């Protein structure tokens, strides 16, 4: 009942819904569309983030590591780095801004740190992650053209690398404790996965957008009362403005809660 109406919802909203669900309580799946290539937008903000993290388990001093921000660095929408340009932001203060504001100055130097875009994927192979693949920088990573397969992963893909990031052992347990702490601290997802569910539950999240009206969001959720799950949810639109469904990631959301 819950891929009816996952399906029935996708129909309704005209548009392209995966959704990779993870019960790590007893490790079901729920998977709509799980193994078709979406595109990531800032989602991959987390994967970056976490390929950093990764370097600091053997560079110690790295996340107090301060970037220098240029005005050339600026790209599309720099909340955050806006206000440290011709100055520094440390490594974590990049990451935070990247994870928890989703400034996409801050991902290019994430980006930049790891030596490029295949930096991160290089990172998601490490970790066994075979799927993933980061190809651009901020902003045209978001482009989000039906079919085109830069910058895309999968539901189910997704969801296991997330699980391994922050409920498994890709990271380190103080790492894997900042990227959590980092999720957790989210501003951007109120709408999404988040408004879909029960308001008691605890829930770190990374929301993302692009063009084709793509709206996603991937979260770590902690249940009052029950083991974590890991929820993914990507949605793009056949048109190439598109306006962002938010909506249709929380009603994806609540269809998978009502069945947990």
């Amino acid at each position: 009942a819950v891929q009816q109406k996952l399906a029935a919802l996708e129909k309704s909203s005209g548009g392209r819904l995966g959704v990779a669900l993870i019960d790590t309580a007893d490790n079901t799946q729920v998977l709509y569309r799980g193994d078709e290539r979406f595109p990531m937008c800032s989602t991959s903000k987390v994967m970056a983030a976490a390929a950093v993290l990764k370097q600091s388990e053997t560079q110690k001093q790295l996340l107090n590591q301060p970037v220098e921000i240029k005005p050339a660095d600026l790209v599309n929408y720099n909340p955050i780095a806006e206000k440290h340009v011709n100055g520094t932001m440390t490594l974590a203060e990049l990451s935070a801004a990247a994870l928890q504001y989703s400034d996409n100055t801050a991902m290019n130097k994430l980006i930049a740190q790891l030596g490029g875009p295949g930096g991160v994927t290089a990172f998601a192979r490490a970790i066994g992650d075979e799927t993933f693949r980061l190809d651009r920088t901020e902003p045209t990573l978001n482009t989000a053209i039906p079919g085109d397969p830069r910058d895309t992963t999968t539901p189910r893909a997704m969801a296991q690398t997330l699980r391994q990031l922050t409920l498994g052992h890709a990271l380190g347990e103080t790492q894997r404790a900042q990227l959590v702490t980092w999720l957790k601290g989210n501003t951007t997802g109120a709408a999404s996965i988040r408004a879909g569910l029960p308001t008691s539950w605890t829930v770190g999240d990374k929301t993302g957008s692009g063009d084709y009206g793509t709206t996603n969001d991937i979260a770590v959720i902690w249940p009052q009362g029950r083991a974590p799950l890991v929820l993914v949810t990507y949605f793009t639109q056949p048109q190439q403005n598109a306006e962002s469904r938010r909506d249709v990631l929380a009603s994806a959301a609540r269809i998978i809660a009502e069945g947990l």
